[PDB]
Formats: structure tokens, C-alpha cells, sequence
């Protein structure tokens, strides 16, 4: 009945993400993990890479459905019958840029509530960026992936 | 099925709060408007004042429940079964502070999810306090309160 | 007698820029609106596009030139007589790399005071930036910018 | 033509506060330093010290004049027929908190702008509160101060 | 060789300051960790209170010395022939004030260097502010306080 | 005995970087400055160029030593036996990232304690991105460079 969207470029899903989208199924009836290209941020993995590492991280909690977008989200959302938009605050910049999206997703459509869930104190300092570059340098990042993505990470920059 | 607790001072309610909790009544079941005691505050308005004008402010909202309260915000919340916990966001000051609480009231009561909320940008930039400071200046407040409110300031200030 | 000079990318200009310009027209007797060349950002609009966009878009203000610059802005605004250098300010990023900016070009030009306006809330969380990413997805863009550029984006984007 | 008003507390006025007043008068043709009552922020130095100690501060400025009031400070600005609001800008703590007190002036008087002045580096880290605390324990704050400000802050914490 | 201090009021100290000390000792041959009397902000504990909980839950250290002291911090350290001031870094407010206090303590005693440590995440929002209101509304502060603290404060409550 | 290291991009070092190392220099027996090879922000000058710039600009800093790598920086800590890392903190935004990467580093190597300083007054405005920006535009960046790097900045831009 209740049902949520979380949007994000999530490249790749993070400890940090799982445990955003964990606290939203406590919360809302159904969740959509909702996957954006984001081509202008030149994603590391490709939408469909993201969606199979999502759609595996989160297997285990039966109300989540994976989907990838290149839409609006705005209109994502509407299109999914959501009337909440989930997203993870984790510093000021984040905060600061979150609200900009927000007021432009409420002008885009007013019915879709913004809500924000503030993360475990465990993942507040990493993100998909900083995760990337620890990689790339040999860094160990087991602590901050599902095991799904770690694989996948090490496999591609093994190439 | 969903108890949220919406908490503050509300000294006194302003549109900015109207907003927060009808969003937030549009999101839940039932709503609790939780008007705290915060005597270390020194409020203008006494908590019977305080929960009056809330309960009229909100009469039009079926789903809200106003209450006064003078525990740990987390043992009301508790003792309230409420699994929601309620809060606007309006600056990075805001956000720095409402981080702190969240963290402390997700290890006082785990089982109570902080939810942040964004006020309208009709509502981004006034605060109770800021109210009563212009109010006490002889600045004009009409816009920023419920009429009830806005009677019960002026014959305040006429002391 | 008092000339002010307001410098930015203006890719493209948006109803903040507009708000902020006819301010800046209300305070100073005339006002330049100077577009950088900003090749470091890659522009979605060539300078000269800025430009005719600019000044289509200020052509009711009576007191506003637009001129297009690839110089220092701080030898442009010597070089245009002004004593006053306009910026808005929007969020906590934007004070701060402003910041840095008038330090810099109170070094280059000590006679040239950077003076800063606070956009309406209106336009307190719009950018040029969202307003392109949102056109980019066929999100509706019309409230934010003056209808010669939303002619000009959409024609843009069309091709 | 152009008339400002620079409001503040003044407890007491520093070089900071120096700074900005001067690159008023570098910009409009008559600026008020108006300096507020304060009561309930109890300050150091009465009102008519604050008056006294910011006249001879600045009287080698021809086109300041130096006035005290009780109003609000949109009420002031409109009774002195000022259409500019000066406030200077140190921090991000000061910059939200400005943010929020020109909304609300845009609110109270549409026909009045706020604009924000950068104070030099060398008195980017000073404020009236921290010259105050370090004085009262022992502190040289000599070069902070004009020198008839110092002797009245050594007479006063002399007792 | 190198003597450092690390000043506050620690009303009470928390496993926060636990924590930086710590780090401190790990980095310095000697650690004053000075307990200002601070009076202005009226402390729970008394100084002689703050001392007595500050040794005992330091004296596994053995390069810390606990010490009160009632002048300027950088009269102290000056006094104590201290070349570190070491201070905790925790939020984007902490940083602002912070770089103020270190600016003017660069002008008191330029041969004083400050140097900031962050707190592990398990502390990084807290303080001794928020440990006090939490458990004066009979929240659970255990986790965050030494044993002898946490018995000391329950004490304290009690009245 | 003590060491410790200085990581950053430096591109090019600047007088904002020579006040932080030498500030280091003061406080630890040895000085590792550690240029990070960064090809994801693709510099201006080559590593090998870096470190031949900073050994230059760090001549006259007998426990200082220059060094290039491109190894994760928490390791290269370990393989240098430095137990301390430098930053220095110069706005908000680099705060929030600084603290990023700190709890990174922790991660990999929690016996490596970051410790952050604050820069100058001087140089409190200015980094390397800032500074090749005016540059770029022909104006006057001698007063944030090393001698040897000014020249090599302008050198670099003849071309
Ligand atoms: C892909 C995408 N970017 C957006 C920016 C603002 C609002 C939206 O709904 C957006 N959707
Ligand atoms: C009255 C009150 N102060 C609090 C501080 C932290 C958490 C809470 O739940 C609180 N409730
Ligand atoms: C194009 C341009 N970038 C600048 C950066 C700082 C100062 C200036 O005057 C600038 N002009
Ligand atoms: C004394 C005073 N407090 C104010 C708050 C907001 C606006 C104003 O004009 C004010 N004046
Ligand atoms: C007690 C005290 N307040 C201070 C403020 C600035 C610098 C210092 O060293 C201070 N010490
Ligand atoms: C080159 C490099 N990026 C890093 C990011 C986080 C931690 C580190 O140790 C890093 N080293
Ligand atoms: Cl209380
Ligand atoms: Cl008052
Ligand atoms: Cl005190």
C-alpha cells in the first residue's frame, strides 16, 4: 500500500546503501531500489552491472524491487505509484544538494514526499567514490561492500 | 498500523511546523504531535498554552494527536509505541544537531527510526525563536502562524 | 557614476541570475552583466549564444550591459571602470568558493568591493546545473528560466 | 542618494566592524552605523559607551554618522529612509544565520536590500564575543581594537 | 621532549576525550590534559570534581597530567612550556569555532602550534553537553562514559 | 624517532603547502612530503615535475624529505614507518572530506594518526586549483609561489 522509491547511481551499492534501503523496508510496505544511468557521472559499472550487484545484495528482504532508469525521477516515481523518495544524508554537501533536489522534485511532483534516513555510524564517512578509489589503489574494501559487489569490483579492476 | 512521533518545544507552532506534521500525516497512520515541557528553556508560552493552540492548529488533520510530554524524547517515543521519529530539516545547523540526536536516539531506542523531513521553502528560513524576536521587536509575524497563534502572541506581547 | 559589474558563467542565464542583476540595477547606477568564457566547464551554450541569451533575457532593464569576457574578471572589472563586483549566494558551497574568489580578487583589485545579495526564495535552490539535468530528462524547466532560454534549451536539447 | 544602515551590537566595536564601515562609505553616499540597544543579550559596554567608542572610531569617515535604536531593524532602516542593509560575512554559521535575518527583512521591508560585505583576513576569526573573552582572561587584543576602544576595554575589565 | 596540552572544561570527560588523550599520548612525550574552571558556562561538576574523575580515568596513561587551571589557555601553555595544543575535531560547527580559537592563539603564542584529532566514529557525536541532557531525562549514557564518570553522574542526578 | 608524512597532489606546491610542511617540521623529527601521482584529477604537472618543484621549495628544510608515489597512501605510511599523517584544513568542504578519508585511513592503518593543521591567514584562501585558474588568465600569482614554482607555472602556460 505504502510505496517507496530510493534513488541513486549506486556504483556500485554500498554497506552504506543496504543499510539505507533496509531501514526503508522497515518502514514502507515496498521498496524500489531504483537505479539511474547517470551517464554524465561515467559510471564505473554499466545500469545492467548495477541492477544484477543490487538485485543481489538485497535478495534477502522480500519487499525491495530492483529497477534501473534513465527517466526522470520524478516521473519514475509517479510511475511506481510512489509517494515517498528515500535518500541517505551523510555530510553537508550531501545535506545541501539533497535540498536543491528535493524542492525541484516537489515542484516536479508535489504528492512525492522526500524523506531522509540518516545512516549507521559504521558507513557515515565512505561512498560509492570513496570506496572506488581504495580499490583502485589495492585497498582493502571488503568491511564496505556486500560480498556480491566486492567480487565484482576486484573482477573489474583485475582487467 | 505506522505510530510516528513528531517532537518539539513549539513555542509557538508556526506554519513551518503546520507543514512538517501534514506532510508527516500524509506519510503515516497516526501522527503524535509531542509538545515537550523544555521548562530549561524558558519558554514564552506556558505548556498548557502551547498544546491549546497546537491542538487547534492541527483540528483539521484527523490523523494527529497532540500531547504533552516531559521524558527523554526516545522514552516517550518508546512508551508511545511509535517506531517513527518525526523531524524537519531547514539548515546545515539543523543538520549537524538532528545527526547528534538521531545517533543518540538510535542507541537509546533502536527500534525508533529518525525520519527528516523538508519544510516548504515557503517555511525554510523561520524558526519559533526568530518569530518571537520580531514579534517582541514590533516586526509583522501574520504570515508565519496558524491565526490562533498569531491572537495568542499579540495578546502575549501586549502583556 | 557607480558602475557594478556582475561576472558568471550564465550557462544559461536563469530567473535567480535575473533576480539577482535587476537588485544589483536597483543599488548602482549601471550594471554589467559579464559572461565568462569558461571553457574549464565546458559549456552546453558557446559564449556568444550566453551572450544574445543574456541579453534578450535583460533587455527590459534599462541600466544593464551584457558583455561576454575571456580576461581576468578582476582586469575586466578595472577595465570596465567598475568599483563593485555582484555575486548571489545560494548554499554553504557557494559562500565559500565566493570566499575564496573576493580574497583573491581584493589581491588583484583592492579597490574593487565584492558585495553579495541573497537570491528569493523562489530561486534559493535553483542552479543552472539542476536546470540543465532536469531539461536533460525532459523534466519541465519553464518556471525557472525567462522564455527566450527555455526556448533556447529545449531547441538546444532537441537536437 | 543612496542611504545604508550597518546594525549591530557594537559590545564593543572592533576593527572588523572598522573594515566593513569602511568599504560602506567607499560605495554609498551616507552610511548609519546604527547601534542596537541589545538588552537581552546583556552587554558589556552601555549604549551610550558603544555610541561614544564607535563615533570617535570612526570619525575620520565623513559620510557615517553614528545612531543608536531600540527598533527592529527594519523599523530603523524604514524610518531613515535606507534602502541597503549592510552585514558583514565571517563564517558559515554567520552566513545561515544572515541568510534567515534577510529573508525575513525581504519580508518585513520589500524595499530594503540586505548586502554582504567580506571583512579582510585579518579579521576573518575576530567577533566582539571572542575579543571580549580573551581580554577578560588576560589576553593581548590590542591589534584587534581601535585605541580608544582598547583603553575603555582596560578600564572597564580593570573594574 | 615535546609537551602538549589538551584544554577544555570535561563536565564530565567522556570516552570522547578518553579517546583523543589517548591519541595524543601515542603522538607526545607529555600530555597536560588541562581542566579549565570555566565559571561562565556553570558546570555540573565542580573543578575539584572534574580533576578527581579526569586522573582516575587517565591513570592508565602514564604521560598524562591532569591539571586545573583558571587563565587564558594560551597563558597556560605558555606557563607550562607547551609547544602542542592539541584539540578534537567532531562537526562542521566544532571546525568553524576551532579555527577561530587556533587563529587567536597563533597571535597570543606563535610558538604554540594547534593541531586537531578526530575522534573515532563510535564518539563522533557526542559531547559532555549532550552525555548531561540525555541522562538529567534519564536516557542511558552508560556506553559513553568512563565507569567512575558514569557512577559519579548518577550520583550527581540523584540530587 | 617521530615521523611523519604530508601526502597531497601538490600541483604545484604552494606557499599554503610550504606553511603546513614547515609547521610539520616544528613538530616531528622527520617530514616525509608524499606527492600522490592522482591521474584521476589529470594535473597540470607531472609527478616527477611535482617532486622536482616541492624538493626545491623545501631545500632550506633540513628534515624534510620529497618523495612521489602511487601507492594507496596508508600504505606507503606504513612502508615510510610514519605513524603520523599531515593534512591541513582550510574551508568546510575540506573538512568533510578530510574526515572521509581519516576514517579510511583508520581503517587501513589504525596506528597512522591523522592530524590536522591550520593554515595561515595568509594563505587560508588559496589552493592549487585557485591559484592556476588566475594564471591561466594572466594575472599575478607570485605572492602564493615558491620562486621556483612561479616560474615553472609560467614556463608551463608559455607553452
Ligand atoms: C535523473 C534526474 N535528475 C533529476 C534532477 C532533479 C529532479 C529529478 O526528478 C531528476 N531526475
Ligand atoms: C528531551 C530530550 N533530549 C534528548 C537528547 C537526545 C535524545 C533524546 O531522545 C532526547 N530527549
Ligand atoms: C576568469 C577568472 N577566474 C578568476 C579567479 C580568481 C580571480 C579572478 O579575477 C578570476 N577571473
Ligand atoms: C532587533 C531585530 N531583530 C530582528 C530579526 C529579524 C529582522 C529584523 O529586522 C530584526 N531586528
Ligand atoms: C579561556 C580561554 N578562552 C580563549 C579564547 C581564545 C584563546 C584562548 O587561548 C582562550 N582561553
Ligand atoms: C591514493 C589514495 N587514495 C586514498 C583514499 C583513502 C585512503 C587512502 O589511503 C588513499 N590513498
Ligand atoms: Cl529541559
Ligand atoms: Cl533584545
Ligand atoms: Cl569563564
Amino acid at each position: 500500500q505504502k510505496r517507496a522509491i530510493y534513488p541513486g547511481t549506486f556504483d556500485p551499492i554500498t554497506n552504506g546503501h543496504i543499510d539505507i534501503v533496509t531501514r526503508a523496508t522497515q518502514m514502507f510496505d515496498h521498496v524500489i531500489l531504483a537505479i539511474a544511468a547517470s551517464p554524465s557521472k561515467k559510471p564505473m559499472f554499466t545500469l545492467e552491472e548495477r541492477v544484477a550487484l543490487a538485485q543481489q545484495a538485497t535478495a534477502h528482504l522480500g519487499n525491495v524491487e530492483v529497477v534501473g532508469f534513465s527517466d526522470l525521477m520524478a516521473n519514475f516515481a509517479r510511475n511506481q505509484h510512489a509517494t515517498v523518495l528515500i535518500r541517505g544524508l551523510r555530510a553537508v554537501a550531501d545535506f545541501e544538494y539533497e535540498m536543491q533536489l528535493a524542492h525541484m522534485n516537489r515542484h516536479l511532483m508535489p504528492e512525492l514526499e522526500s524523506v531522509f534516513l540518516m545512516p549507521s555510524k559504521e558507513w557515515s564517512f565512505i561512498s560509492s567514490s570513496l570506496v572506488k578509489e581504495v580499490a583502485r589503489h589495492q585497498g582493502d574494501v571488503t568491511h564496505f561492500l556486500p560480498e556480491n559487489v566486492h567480487q565484482a569490483l576486484m573482477a573489474k579492476l583485475a582487467v
